[PDB]
């Protein structure tokens, strides 16, 4: 028998991900590499692996829309809402999807992707927000070499471990 996790988190280490579309904001490049650096920043501190998938299902599945975009989350054109995605779980669970309405950045300018996808995987991964206005996690975009607060080291490890710890 199995009672349901005490949290919600994903059963498996091993995620996969899907960059389903691409924002006209950055390059393809610019964007896998973006979502790379973003899933990095939580498998370096736990024992995530994270895959990619061109093609597929998968856990992740991240994409750009604008408005109704196919959930009860519709986005809002330029600022305001800028990102979501689900706790983990089946079918949309896990799933980041972003406002492009918004300038999508790999600089300060608009919003940097990079941060605010790290923002997002960590909601994919069982993270809500923080009280920590210095957290990742923190429920305000604000842009500052990119280093995980202690708050959200703490909060995904209590998730799923620490990993290797070096
Ligand atoms: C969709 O809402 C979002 C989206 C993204 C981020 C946030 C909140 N966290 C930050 O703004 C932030 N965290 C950091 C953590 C460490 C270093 C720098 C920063 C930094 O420069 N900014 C809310
Ligand atoms: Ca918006
Ligand atoms: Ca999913
Ligand atoms: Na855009
Ligand atoms: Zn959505
Ligand atoms: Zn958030």
């Amino acid at each position: 028998y199995n009672v349901f996790p005490r949290t919600l988190k994903w059963s498996k280490m091993n995620l996969t991900y899907r960059i389903v579309n691409y924002t006209p904001d950055m390059t393809h490049s610019e964007v896998e590499k973006a979502f790379k650096k973003a899933f990095k920043v939580w498998s370096d501190v736990t024992p995530l692996n994270f895959t990619r998938l061109h093609d597929g299902i998968a856990d992740i599945m991240i994409s750009f829309g604008i408005k109704e975009h196919g959930d009860f989350y519709p986005f809002d054109g330029p600022s305001g809402l800028l990102a979501h995605a689900f706790p983990p779980g089946p079918n949309y669970g896990g799933d980041a999807h972003f406002d492009d309405d918004e300038t999508w950045t790999s600089s300060s300018k608009g919003y940097n992707l990079f941060l605010v996808a790290a923002h997002e995987f960590g909601h994919s991964l069982g993270l809500d927000h923080s009280k920590d206005p210095g957290a990742l996690m923190f429920p305000i975009y604000t842009y500052t070499h990119f280093m995980l607060p202690d708050d959200d080291v703490q909060g995904i490890q209590s998730l799923y471990g620490p990993g290797d710890e070096d």
